[PDB]
């Protein structure tokens, strides 16, 4: 076949992230994943001869049983070069968006020889019988800001039949997900999607039940600069916040009340709001704001893992 060159931005280099420890139940969980993913040869066994390292851990999606691998590419993504499709004005007015997760689509690429080795990680060793265990990727992985990028031809025309057949239908890839949403009715719109899927996996392109949105029922724009997003702790499971890019032009404010459940606390509160507002964000303009989150950064980084279930990761900072 043939790769695509990819270069880190001028004068960066690869990224040297220690991973942090992982509850043994994820590193059962990695183990699996990455010794099925090593035979399929979409990743290769290491060692310390690689400098580079990015944390990786095991999260479960909304309402699933199954462990996924997510690396923490947010420092490759920074220090990975830009690649030289508008977003739509259209899909915030939709009755219905679902999202679907492509991500298993990139394991088809392979990846440029000379970029795989800034991709290792290392799954922690049970009990400490070895110093880790080390992997760099082969194809194009997931998370990674060059993999939608790489990939985008190859979906156009995965996609080119379905769309020349439904163009009242609304397609929009952000990251590792697709974004289809539709004025049909619910019934409609729930089987349009099944055909999507159908025809994706055809492709072989297999597809996690997806989350369903209604933004036609949500309530000046600069996109050459950052969203940023403010959350502030209101009590009894309830908080605000508000997305900006100028400190007093807010473009949007909210209010979130926290999932029911017996088990809750602070910091599980704030990754369901952070999900909520990062999903609405790329719905409306196609970017996921920068994070300034009403907790100590030891006490986020100590437990935030133990309640994410998103595929992406965005920045924060903290107080």
């Amino acid at each position: 076949i043939e790769t695509v060159p990819v270069k880190l931005k001028p004068g960066m280099d690869g990224p040297k992230v220690k991973q942090w420890p992982l509850t043994e139940e994820k590193i059962k969980a990695l183990v699996e994943i990455c010794t099925e993913m090593e035979k399929e040869g979409k990743i290769s066994k290491i060692g310390p001869e690689n400098p580079y390292n990015t944390p990786v851990f095991a999260i479960k999606k909304k309402d699933s049983t199954k462990w996924r691998k997510l690396v923490d590419f947010r420092e490759l993504n920074k220090r990975t070069q830009d690649f030289w499709i508008p977003h739509p004005a259209g899909l915030k007015k939709k009755k219905s968006v679902t999202v679907l997760d492509v991500g298993d689509a990139y394991f088809s690429v392979p990846l440029d020889e000379d970029f795989r080795k800034y991709t290792a990680f290392t799954i922690p060793s049970i009990n400490n019988e070895t110093p880790g265990i080390r992997y760099q990727y082969n194809v194009l992985p997931q998370g990674w800001k060059g993999s939608p990028a790489i990939f985008q031809s190859s979906m156009t025309k995965i996609l080119e039949p379905f769309k020349k057949q439904n163009p009242d239908i609304v397609i929009y890839q952000y990251m590792d997900d697709l974004y289809v949403g539709s004025d049909l009715e619910i019934g409609q719109h729930r089987t349009k999607i099944e055909e999507l899927r159908q025809h994706l996996l055809r492709w072989g392109l297999t597809t996690p039940d997806g989350y369903e949105l209604h933004p036609d029922k949500w309530t000046g724009y600069d996109p050459s600069k950052d969203l940023i997003a403010e959350i502030q702790k209101q009590g009894q499971g309830q908080w605000t916040y508000q997305i900006y890019q100028e400190p007093s032009k807010n473009l949007k404010t909210g209010k979130y009340a926290r999932k029911r459940g017996a088990h809750t606390n602070d910091v599980k509160q704030l990754t369901e709001a952070v999900q909520k507002i990062t999903t609405e964000s790329i719905v409306i303009w196609g970017k996921t704001p920068k994070f300034k989150l009403p907790i100590q950064k030891e006490t986020w980084e100590t437990w935030w893992t133990e309640y994410w279930q998103a595929t992406w990761i965005p920045e924060w900072e903290f107080v």
